[PDB]
């Protein structure tokens, strides 16, 4: 069977407490949901499952998944519900909703991601009752998100751990995040990232404000990026300006069989002809992307010098040259537009984020065979392989 | 692709702030994993991946799915993910698991589901900061498992809804929740959930828990002299009600000619699957149309069923469910239901399908069924079938 | 036993989550207590007591009077506590100070009061256990500052009920406050200020704060375009009602015989003071009579008085006091009221001790009273005398 | 300038999350304020001003002192505040309101503390808003009440600093501790409370219960305890005082005026005295403040016909006996805060309430009540009868 991606959409991605500093994570993942009915022409009356990755939930209520599938005007006769692979979830979802069609038990199905890093709250167990003594209220980005379930640290610490073995330098990851922001600052400036974003409206206060630009795309240098201070280890590399942010966005696809697509009359955006995903080491979790692009390509029957176009996800700069660096691919042809660094890291959104700049990069340069991929915490990878029809 | 269940087991039960009280669902998860490893002699190594499903995880730290694989020895290479469909989570998750067998992404899967409702903590949002005023601590378990987010009331006045359409009076639900509460205990009483439960190490003196904590029975009496906890004017109360509990359950899938290399007798085999939405008021009504469309599926028709195991989340759904599909209600949960058992949201889909699946071989039934609702208005079934 | 004020000191008055957002009491209480012992002549190891009041000292640490005194260089050897009479909490403090002295058990004195109500903390009782369900974070400045104990409601309902009784229109309260926001800003510019705020060091940048930010500039026009902050139907709104504001004063006490082996000018001498319940529902009119019986120990007339200095709580309260006693408004809060000021609660007895006492030495006053109103239904008032 | 306590009355000392587990302070406070007034025959009417002292008011709303009053019946017309003294705010109050009526400024005083460490909250600044990492929620029982503000760690600390600079061994904290044990049980089982103590109805959903004993009162089982502050201290949670709740008060007008109403007075404040010490030894506190008491009064320690002096350390309490010297016999007779309990803004008060009753039944002419206070402070009062 195969399957194709017949439109695809995202939001702007917003600073940390920024433009989405208020805005729960459904409502930006309704608004992707409306984006990818309309572009392809098919009613939200017509979807059978939508499928949101996410990350951070806590607070939001019952199965934001459905909140965000009931606002975009699906109706109740269908089903949705959220899954949780860290940073691969909002490119594993579209893989998940790839084999409910595969499998027979759907037709039509919106899959990506919706995070809101802001709107994560600080939570602690207060059934048994704190008789005497303080306790920690944890902030459940950090704890869920962000730290290490088995040796307690950042995620920038496996950073600094993947810097050690491959001897990656301080002044050689300032250079690709310096690199980064300039291609993402270019890539706004021409427009390239109009395609695939959707305007968002944040309602409050005292006027609607229109989102839809990237708003950690603002560029750097080189004396600025140099000048900051390591913040992981005291002797790190690994900083602020090298690393990717805290960030909030939805990204979500529409997907549906080839002849079923031939029958609608659409075009689609890519056919998904293999996916993977595989663990590594947890201390090194940055190298997921290595063995999961290897086995996404192997299952593709393609060679690493077939891919036209790469969006490999930049959750540091110490973990994205690692990966450029073993799998050899040409740099010229690995996020064109930008990485994470740049224009953000919503995690449970970013899988599907980075699918949406690889599709329309892809159909603006006419590129025939693309691949995504991300790490992942706790040690896995997951890749995607897509080509043009 | 045929698909078959080799082996499955889950950890009794736990209530409230009872046996689990300080325990997180990670840990239950791990336990369970390691069953069904052993019960269908598959080592550790061999899994591709682990799917649980789980909705109250805040707190737990980084993919609790991810830490339930590594302590039961899953090795790093394997992949492990968690999923949220609500109550229907832990046997949506057998169904995704099996998907990745069908597809040929993967050979052996351990799915199900794992949950600590006593370990749900209390959240609020202070990034942007309270200005002033007072400011709510909510409950996760409360706000993110079991209130609607789109009438806000809570999943009892779903019940309530249900209870009004198929006019079900008090009394009615109060005999379904005794005879549930009845035919648990004698299941106990005999040994019948001893093949399914995988005791669980309480460490801190080491504790050993085997036996379902709910599991207690009651009367006629003492259920209608209680008061309706949602209405006050409300025919649902706590004893026709399920309650809020910890546990967790798996299953290990593999092909059916996997099994047959392996000379692993298989628990039964996955001939269908099916997921519905409907109406969030009746949420309770999931059940219907989602075992029917399961049914079509495997080319069954109702009166082909041998057992059945729908999940009583309340007594007015359960006998709705029942009144609707019109099949037999003494082959529909033998050895109690989640009224007497308990309601573990993230793992009692995969709960009751070892309920169905270790009773299926005791008394030699072919066909089975499982379904459960969902809140927001879902439901989700599956047809398993002997070899 | 006569008590004089030898000298006086405060600190600007901030905005909420202002210039002092992260800058807790006892800090801005060591600068006033180190610069009234300063501007007298008076060495730290002389003081004998030091009585501070605040009504939200939550989270500070023991004894924010302690600690207040010890870092303005206070030995160890003196004593300090703190005391709550909500909002004449800083003037009580001052009557208190000077009984200490009269009573022979102390010689110097260092009385006032301090606030800091951008950190007051949210606070909740969890020792019991929270078993299931969302509970409160209580805001203590809402709860212990600005809510009534007794009828649940905000300090601004009291100003209503002082409003519908007098028959106070909107227009004649928002003439006050503009007229109270127009004399304070005059002040700011005029440089009456100087003399009694002593510049706070705010220890990203050490930044010297030396003015009042809640001065703003206000229009009978703009007034009456704000909504009611209390009650749909109410007049009392953000702008004719005291704000949020953080800050400290004290004033340093002693003999008169003291004074004059010192050197020491002091700027007045206490004559009397008085203290008096009334209702809490109109807790606004609590000035009227403490007035009076101050004025009744004193032996003097309203009309013997030159300087007058009623605190502002409400527009509405603050119009109800000129009404009764009949005083020339010309020579009442001639430099702006709390309303454009600001309103620390436990600061603003001693605050406007020091604007009514640097403001009879500027015009060579001979008779001031200062008086607020208390929350609960009470009141506080004190006469001062220049020599 | 004669101020008399005409009467007197306290609740029972309630234990940590016991008796008192869900009551707030001020309903604590309203039943010894109308206390007094029946015992002396005054009505709530005449009360000119009511100071209660209390250390944790949080959450409790706007000045419990006040809402103790007026559900004791006291009218509108008079007034009411709290002040922070912490250990010493009990007998504060006592001198503050002694003072309103030397100055002539009133003549029915209510004068005593509350506190309520159950219904202590736990705290935290989040008006500028936590953006990123774990914050502490903040125990105010711990950090407003048991923990210097200037050095940063707990009381019991001080208290070894107390027992390292005098000296004070392991066995000898414990034998003071059993002595105070063993004493308080004995006044309790012959009824030597019964005077002070008024009942408290303690409402709830399942049952009414009166407490009107002490819930605290209780070497083989003393000595197997682990020390609470240090691993190479010695102070324990037996020889230091705990965490209880409880209120006491007492009525005050002058001498002439219990003449004139008939009231026969439970003893003359003859003085009163409150100075400073080092923050890092706040046990040696009583030491100058007693003395300081006894020079006003013109007194010396041997007049002393009973001594009360808080226990809110064995090292502290061991400390202050010994440099002073007074007969050890005469201290304590009833008991001491080690177990009968340490409610901080009532145990000023609270040892004030024992010091008077006991010297009604046993007649005795010149008494002493001291307590320390923490951040390097003491306070002392002497009260005879007539
Ligand atoms: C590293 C991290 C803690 C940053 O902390 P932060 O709160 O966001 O603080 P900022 O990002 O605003 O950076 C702070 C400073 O660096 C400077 N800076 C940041 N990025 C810069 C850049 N790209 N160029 C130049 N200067 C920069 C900022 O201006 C600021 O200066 P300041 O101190 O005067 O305010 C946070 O971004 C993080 O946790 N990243 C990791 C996310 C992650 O692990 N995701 C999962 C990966 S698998
Ligand atoms: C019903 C519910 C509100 C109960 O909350 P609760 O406050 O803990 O009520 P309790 O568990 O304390 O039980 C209440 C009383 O009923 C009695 N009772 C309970 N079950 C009984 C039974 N089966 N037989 C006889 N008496 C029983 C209990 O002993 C208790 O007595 P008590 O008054 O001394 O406490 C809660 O379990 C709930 O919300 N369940 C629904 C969860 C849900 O929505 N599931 C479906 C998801 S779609
Ligand atoms: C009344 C009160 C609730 C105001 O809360 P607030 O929302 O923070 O008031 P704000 O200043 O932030 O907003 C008030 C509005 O009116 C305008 N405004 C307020 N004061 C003004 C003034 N003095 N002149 C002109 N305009 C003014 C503001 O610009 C604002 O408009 P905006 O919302 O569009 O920005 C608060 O000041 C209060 O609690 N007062 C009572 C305190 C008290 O009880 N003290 C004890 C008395 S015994
Ligand atoms: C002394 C203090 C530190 C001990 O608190 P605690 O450690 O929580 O003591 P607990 O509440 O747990 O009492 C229960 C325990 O003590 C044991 N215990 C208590 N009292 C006992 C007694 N009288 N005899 C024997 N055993 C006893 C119990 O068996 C139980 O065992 P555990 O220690 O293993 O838990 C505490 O009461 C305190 O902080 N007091 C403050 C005193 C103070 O500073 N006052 C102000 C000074 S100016
Ligand atoms: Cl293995
Ligand atoms: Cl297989």
């Amino acid at each position: 069977p195969s399957i194709v991606i017949a439109s695809a959409a995202r939001t702007a991605v917003g600073s940390f407490n920024g433009a989405f500093a208020n805005t729960p994570a459904h409502e930006l993942g309704a608004t992707v949901i409306s984006a990818v009915l309309e572009r392809a022409g098919v009613a939200a009356g017509e979807v059978n499952e939508v499928i949101l990755g996410q990350v951070l939930p806590a607070g939001e209520g019952q199965n934001p998944a459905r909140q965000a599938a009931m606002k975009a005007g699906v109706p109740q006769e269908a089903t949705a519900w959220g899954m949780n692979q860290l940073c691969g979830s909002g490119l594993r979802a579209v893989a998940l909703g790839m084999q409910q069609i595969a499998t027979g038990d759907a037709s039509i199905i919106v899959a990506g991601g919706m995070e809101s890093m802001s709107m994560a709250p600080h939570c602690a167990h207060l059934r048994g009752g704190v008789k005497m003594g303080d306790f920690k209220m944890i902030d459940t980005m950090i704890k869920d998100g962000l730290t290490d379930a088995f040796y307690g640290y950042h995620m920038g610490t496996t950073a600094e751990n993947v810097a050690k073995q491959w001897q990656l330098s301080r002044d050689e990851q300032d250079a690709f995040a310096v690199a980064s922001q300039n291609k993402a600052e270019a890539a706004q400036k021409d427009g390239r990232f109009k395609d695939e974003i959707v305007p968002f409206i944040v309602k409050g206060r005292k006027g609607d404000i229109t989102v839809d630009a990237d708003e950690e795309i603002r560029g750097a240098t080189l004396d600025s990026m140099a000048k900051l201070r390591p913040a992981f280890d005291k002797e790190g590399t690994v900083t602020a300006g090298n690393a990717s942010g805290l960030n909030d966005g939805a990204a979500a696809a529409l997907l549906m069989s080839e002849a079923e697509a031939s029958r609608r009359g659409i075009q689609p955006l890519g056919r998904i002809v293999s996916w993977a995903t595989v663990g590594v080491d947890p201390k090194v979790m940055g190298t997921g992307p290595i063995p999961a692009s290897r086995k996404a390509l192997e299952r593709a029957g393609w060679k690493i010098g077939d891919l036209d176009l790469v969006e490999a996800n930049e959750a540091f700069a110490a973990q994205a040259c690692a990966v450029n660096k073993d799998l050899g691919w040409d740099p010229s042809i690995v996020n064109v537009n930008g990485g994470a660094i740049a224009i953000g890291h919503p995690i449970g959104a970013s899988g599907a984020r980075i699918l949406n700049t690889l599709l329309f990069e892809m159909k603006r340069r006419g590129a025939r065979k693309g691949l995504a991929t991300l790490c992942i915490g706790g040690g896995m990878g997951v890749a995607m392989c897509i080509e043009s029809l």
